[PDB]
């Protein structure tokens, strides 16, 4: 099934390649990006603080 799974409203796409990633999924733990870029700054991940 998985419905409005990939690539999903807020879909992120990897650098150095053509892989989307669910906002859901950007900054999760699971690295989909070859560098986890999703799990970076490179995706737009800054908000943290503490
Ligand atoms: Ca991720």
């Amino acid at each position: 099934g998985s419905e409005g799974k990939t690539c999903g409203p807020s879909s992120f796409s990897c650098p150095g390649t053509h892989v989307c990633v669910p906002e859901r999924w950007l900054c999760d733990g699971d690295k989909d990006c070859a560098d986890g870029a999703d799990e970076s700054i490179a995706a737009g991940c800054l908000y943290n603080s503490t």
